[PDB]
């Protein structure tokens, strides 16, 4: 299938999760420092939650905000916004007021439900407490939708420098998580919930679980470090993850054993080290580990690799192939496909993952959505802008970008834009962003010439925290051979 590439092929998220809960009323959906939710529960008080939204939002197709660390409450309010017909949005209400009011603007935001438990404020943006909302009118019936639906907006700052709202789809998200080898590991579907929902590998560890029958285990225990991931499996159970690659690094150069009880690990968002897969494998070797690798555009994953006893041999760990659901070319220069092994190209992914679009920018979806031959038939498809080349067994290799376009904890980032944004404050001739890595963390690191009393931190304060540089540093002039490793060394330089 060959029509698993289409849409409607797909159930909607609601429909699915439906299906689990009437199979399995009792089993555990969510576990949390404060016991366990079930399906039914999760049901019920997200058909009531439903209730309340559709009370506010009769027709379906709006945009609703959802903040606060994971908790049974934000979980359901995942849930209740797509019951609705709604699509949720993360909005973190400790990034400045002024940018998450343009995003909302952005995507055009109504709502936002607040789940934290202590205080933040709202600075005027439309924020409900969760835990004290009004009674509602029990929904006679739900809005009816197809697997087209919008099920969420992720914000992408990969391009240029305004945010690039992408909308992902019940389909997307129901093809990422159903019928995947990748996932075949761990019968009880046991999915730490880590990674906040500004990402799409959240996508992953919500549903993978909940639309399968399995559990989320949320880490509200603290930072994801050795013993707080300990805890998880030891005292609730995880089995499953996903564990961003730098995080992969940190843990297993820390502690390796700490990976002990995961059945099914999934890594990625940057090129795997293949030194530490080898040390996590040598380590576990009855450990499914998976390579996954896609864009936000794509719907969380685009092609999957299950890492074998041999790819611990190579320079790279294969990215592997589609996904079900997904298929993918590799395109030369000319637009033509390439059918042979190591020949580098373009990755072009098709399919059910694919987003809507950019919900904010119509003439960018124009562009980066087109029409191409797959097959024998025209479709529509994105162009990743990563390059790659197949090896002798037809399995994708990453190579990289040729864009400025870097991961920075999580985000893709355009950072000759934003470098060029510092350049514009005035009294600063010319600067240079780096990136350094201290623990499991990426520090972008500013440097800059000009004046002296020149420092830009009017723009550091409307930038989103994970934005601002861990420094900025005025130097007298930028070196030459620009020279990154001389830059950074004369950073400390007394620091
Ligand atoms: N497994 C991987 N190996 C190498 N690069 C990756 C991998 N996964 C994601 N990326 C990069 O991250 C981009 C997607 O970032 P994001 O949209 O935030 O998920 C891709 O287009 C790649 O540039």
């Amino acid at each position: 299938q060959n029509s698993l590439l289409d849409l409607y092929a797909h159930p909607t998220v609601v429909a699915r999760f439906s299906e689990m809960a009437a199979l399995h009323p009792h089993r555990e959906a969510i576990r949390d420092r404060f016991g366990s939710v079930d399906y039914r529960q999760l049901l019920d008080s997200a058909e009531q939650l439903s209730d309340y939204l559709l009370e506010h939002y009769p027709q379906p197709g709006v945009c609703l905000g959802v903040y606060g660390e994971y908790s049974r409450e934000s979980i359901t309010c995942l849930l209740a916004i797509l019951l609705s017909g709604h699509h949720y949005l993360y909005i973190d209400l400790k990034q400045p007021a002024a940018w998450n009011a343009e995003l909302c603007r952005q995507v055009d935001c109504r709502l936002i439900l607040d789940c934290s438990t202590t205080p933040t404020p709202a600075n005027g943006l439309p924020c409900v407490p969760v835990r004290h909302l009004p009674a509602a009118p029990a929904s006679v019936a739900r809005p009816c939708f197809a697997a087209d639906q919008i099920a969420y907006i992720n914000f992408s700052s990969g391009t240029t420098g305004r945010p690039k709202a992408i909308a992902c789809t019940h389909a997307g998200i129901t093809r990422l998580c159903l019928g995947q080898s990748f996932l075949a590991f761990a019968p009880q579907m046991r999915f730490l919930v880590n990674s906040p929902l500004s990402f799409d590998a959240a996508t992953l560890e919500i549903w993978g679980a909940l639309l399968n029958g399995g559990c989320c285990v949320l880490n509200d225990l603290g930072p994801l470090d050795p013993g707080v991931l300990r805890q998880l499996i030891g005292e609730r159970g995880a089995d499953s993850a996903w564990l961003t690659a730098s995080l992969f690094n940190t843990l297993v150069d820390l502690d390796p054993d700490c990976l002990g009880g995961l059945r099914q690990l999934l890594t990625g968002g940057d090129i795997l080290s293949v030194p530490h897969v080898r040390r996590a494998l040598l380590r576990h070797p009855r450990l499914h580990l998976v390579n996954g690798y896609g864009p936000t555009e794509n719907t969380t994953f685009t092609c999957c690799h299950v890492v074998t006893d041999d790819d611990l041999e190579e320079d790279d760990i294969p990215i592997g192939k589609a996904i079900a659901g997904t298929a993918v070319l590799l395109l030369d220069e000319h637009g033509q496909e390439i059918a042979e092994p190591d020949r580098a190209g373009e990755i072009v992914a098709f399919g059910a993952g694919l987003a809507q679009g950019y919900r904010n920018d119509a003439a960018r979806t124009r562009a980066s959505f087109v029409e191409l031959p797959y097959r024998g038939r025209l479709l529509r498809a994105y162009r990743t802008g990563d390059r790659a080349r197949y090896d002798e067994q037809g399995r994708l290799r990453f190579i990289g970008r040729g864009d400025g376009q870097v991961k920075l904890n999580g985000y893709r980032l355009d950072l000759p834009a934003l470098e060029q944004r510092f350049r514009r404050q005035p009294g600063i001739l010319d600067c240079a962003l780096l990136v350094r890595e201290r623990n499991g963390v990426k520090q972008l690191l500013c440097a800059w010439t000009g004046k002296a009393d020149a420092s830009p931190q009017a723009l550091l304060r409307q930038l989103p925290t994970w934005q601002r540089p861990h420094a900025c540093v005025r130097v007298e002039a930028l070196p030459l051979t620009l020279d990154r490793a001389a830059l950074l060394r004369r950073l400390e330089e007394p620091l």
